[PDB]
């Protein structure tokens, strides 16, 4: 996956006006959008198709699917139907369940994300102890697109170590929750962005400074 | 706690509006609580939610499984609530924080968290099964009042029972198709959840009327 600037915009506006409005004043800076449940369950799943309507950006689905396989499918088989190109899915639930999105994601000619270790404090408690199971069982099912991270470099980094070069990796919790984007590009392949860039006075600067402080990683 | 009717309830899958509609409508005489999860919602909009009270009148619990970090929790719980659903499932899994956030927001909007702790399915075991227990009793401390934990593992549903106390509600999945028995479920679950055991019946009905008369002295 090509992500323009390195840079995938978390639009999680809760309007469809903002959302779309905000999301065209940064489009010459990305070409790669997650769009998660804030969104969708606010303004609908055809938002999406409205995305590639207005922009052709591509589209990753932020669901952190964490159902049984049989729900897993259902899931997945929605979302693609509504245009999204990938979906991010826990790891934590296990095999199966991750094997289930794969096998449609596969039908469908689109790409699973698997979400192995997450940013925000609670991680600590379970999900960190977990993660790097997580990420080998990834690595055993195929699994070729991960997200870790931001705000732990160390645990990004040793998530890199496991999934390898070639596997892609895209990380959250820049900005807003601490994370360097400098930094967390040391190891990530993209940084996902929401609040510093769609709660900014002016979010086409907030997003062109990012860029500015990575050029030399462009 | 939530009254059940018939200790029964429909877990909506269906993804067309016409079948989910027909079929809750079938079985409305035996049921008054139904789960209506992503397959539906992603289909057919949360707007699902208002259609099923205007011609249903039955109690949603919207099963999204919430499990993203506290600031989207808080968004999606309330996008959740606007829309009209009576409560919502939230794993435990993202730790304390993320279950906060929610509860938080279902105290300020007048509505139900469901704390998933132990999950039905083979690969629960891999990575959920070994934490249950402590994301139970952490939603004790957290003052959750509502839970769900596993038809399939009579052993574990009997701990979660016992680690959230009598006086919590919980409610079991994995009933019929995935091998879970609804008299057994309740000896430990306040109410069982059923999906693919009625809606893909040829006659849903039948089905729940027979489930219920299998656990009629339970009632
Ligand atoms: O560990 C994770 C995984 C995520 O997907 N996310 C998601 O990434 C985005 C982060 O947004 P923000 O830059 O406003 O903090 C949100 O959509 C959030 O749900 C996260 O913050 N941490
Ligand atoms: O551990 C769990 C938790 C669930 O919510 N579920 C949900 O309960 C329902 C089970 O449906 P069924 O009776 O068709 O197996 C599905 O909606 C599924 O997503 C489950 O099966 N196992």
């Amino acid at each position: 996956m090509d992500v323009m600037n390195r840079l995938i915009l978390a639009m999680d506006l809760m309007n469809r006006d903002d959302a779309l409005r905000v999301t065209g004043e940064v489009r010459e800076y990305i070409d790669t959008v997650k769009i998660g449940y804030p969104l969708v369950l606010s303004e609908g799943m055809d938002i999406i198709a409205e995305f590639r309507k207005r922009f052709g950006c591509r589209i990753i689905a932020d669901f952190k699917v964490a159902d049984i396989p049989e729900t897993n499918e259902k899931i997945c088989r929605a979302t693609f139907k509504a245009g999204a190109d990938a979906i991010i899915v826990h790891g934590f639930p296990g095999a199966d369940s991750v094997r289930a999105c794969l096998n449609v994601a596969e039908e469908m000619g689109r790409e699973v994300f698997l979400l192995t270790e997450m940013a925000h404090p609670g991680a600590e408690m379970f999900i960190q102890g977990a993660a790097d199971e997580i990420a080998r069982m990834g690595v055993d099912l195929g699994v070729k697109n991960y997200v870790g991270p931001s705000t732990r470099p160390e645990r990004l980094s040793r998530l890199r170590e496991i999934i390898g070069q070639d596997s892609f990796l895209i990380s959250p919790g820049v900005g807003a929750q601490g994370g360097d984007p400098g930094e967390t590009l040391r190891f990530a392949d993209a940084i996902i962005v929401g609040r510093s860039i769609y709660l900014a006075d002016n979010p086409a600067a907030a997003a062109a400074g990012i860029i500015e402080s990575i050029k030399d990683l462009l």
